[PDB]
């Protein structure tokens, strides 16, 4: 399974393009590339190099309570979109009447409140916008052949106040035979440090899904846009293709929990982790 | 040969996929998830092993590109693809009776040209409203070609009960390396049988129109697939299909130089050595 995500690593060393970017440092770069993890009875969690879980358990929590405010997510001592909320980014970017942890209508306003006009991250949206991952979940109740489940971050009308424009445009889910799939449409992927986390992000969200909706996990499928390495992270790289993957550890849910929205910390255990160090 | 990829991907599903049913009762055979390259350099994929309906993909591309939302705007070309989702029946056991005949409400033309305005009708005039995602991907490719932002998103979910049908092909985003102009689709479901091999020949037209307005040169079309099926009375005749050796892919002449996207017409394109198996 991690071999997949190291044949792309390998690849991207091997067949890229020099690509210059936003930042001005430089990548190598692939545009277009896929990979099927399995979620039958391992999680994805890779082994080569250590991945925050806690991080991507947490993240996934805020994001499924809808907010859009870094402090609330800094709070638990993940500290991603701090950056992104501090007062100086936010000014770079003309919002100087904004209030500092405020990222604008980023995953958590999507995914609950697609469509709705957003005004800070204090606001009330209670019964605005569509409710994509509620939608998402009845589907699957109800309609499991359905093609169209689909959990849509990227809208280009609230592009504008987002502090930055999220990197996993869309998912979808797909069922059959009681197993449920999930395929992630990421725009663009830093196989050195994003790729291996929003591998974990998408296939925990899967698990929770399928926990609610009373069917296994299935496969991940991983869509990636523009996959790229920084160039200054290929030797760490190098390393990392060397060592050998030990398997994938286990996740188990504690207890049956009923609402997506019920999930906490505390009924998740990642059994089985035994990551290479870094 | 890159229509060996489509063709494998074929035969991947009759191996190796699972019979789901669908909201039709039909049954198929399907596999989540899929990819496939298909180069643009000096070949165009029009298929060979099976004819493609050409004429059908340039005159909707276009009717896409102008904003259209109205079936009768393409039927009136000889393109009657749309014609019977904005039937008088159709439009009514959705709730549209108050809508003309035509109006497929807020589908790809109004998405790509004036995403998040308010939908009135097909007749309405939407002049600035909305984001021009279609104009903002042309612009960017020339100021910007670096970005990896360039998208364009047909997926609304605010405005999918008013389409007709929730669209196919959810968003795309384009890439510039080497002075090379590549996309990537991402198609939600796909009739490996019908609509697959149509649907790559528009994205790749799209790929080659804006290449030509941004001074670049084809790259690559990248296909993904969520569900990929085949309807389970077509097996026969694609396994017929899967047999015959495909034929170099056709080229795809644009007979002028044109500056902005809305200025294409049908006569700019010519497709050339077009040989597709009979059937
Ligand atoms: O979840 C994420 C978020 C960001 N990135 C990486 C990819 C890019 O290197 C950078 C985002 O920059 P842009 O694609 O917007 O230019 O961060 C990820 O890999 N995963
Ligand atoms: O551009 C298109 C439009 C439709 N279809 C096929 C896919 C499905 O077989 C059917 C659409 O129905 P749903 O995916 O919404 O269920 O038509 C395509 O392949 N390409
Ligand atoms: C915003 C924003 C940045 C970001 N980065 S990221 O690439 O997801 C990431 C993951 C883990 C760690 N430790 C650092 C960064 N994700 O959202
Ligand atoms: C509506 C509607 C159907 C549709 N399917 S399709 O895949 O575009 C298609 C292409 C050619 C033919 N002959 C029939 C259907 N796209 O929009």
């Amino acid at each position: 399974g991690e071999l997949q995500y190291l044949r792309q690593v390998e690849h991207i060393l091997r067949c890229g393009f020099k690509k210059e970017d936003r930042t001005g440092t430089g990548t190598l770069s692939v545009f277009g590339m896929q990979a099927r993890y399995s979620l039958r009875d391992e999680f994805p969690l890779l082994t080569t190099k250590r991945v925050f879980w806690k991080g991507v358990l947490e993240e996934l929590l805020w994001f499924i309570k809808g907010s859009t405010n870094a402090k609330e997510l800094s709070s638990k001592g993940v500290r991603i979109w701090d950056a992104n909320g501090s007062r100086d980014f936010l000014d770079s970017l003309g919002f100087s009447a904004r209030q500092e942890g405020d990222l604008g209508p980023v995953y958590g306003f999507q995914w609950r409140h697609f469509g709705a006009e957003y005004k800070d991250m204090d606001s009330d949206y209670s019964g605005q916008g569509v409710d994509q991952l509620q939608k998402v979940i009845d589907t699957i109740k109800t309609n499991p052949d359905d093609r169209r489940i689909i959990m849509c971050a990227w809208n280009p009308k609230d592009l504008p106040l987002m502090a930055l424009p999220p990197c996993h445009a869309l998912c979808q889910f797909y069922v059959v035979n009681g197993e449920l799939s999930c395929q992630l449409y990421q725009r663009s992927g830093d196989m050195g440090l994003g790729v291996p986390f929003n591998i974990a992000s998408y296939a925990l969200l899967t698990y929770m899904i399928a926990h609610i909706t009373g069917l296994q996990p299935g496969d991940f499928v991983h869509t990636l846009g523009d996959a790229h390495i920084y160039l200054n992270h290929i030797e760490p790289l190098k390393i990392q293709l060397q060592r050998e993957p030990r398997p994938f550890p286990k996740l188990k849910i504690l207890r049956k929990v009923e609402t997506i929205d019920d999930f906490k910390v505390e009924d998740f255990q990642i059994e089985g982790y035994n990551p290479h160090p870094t």
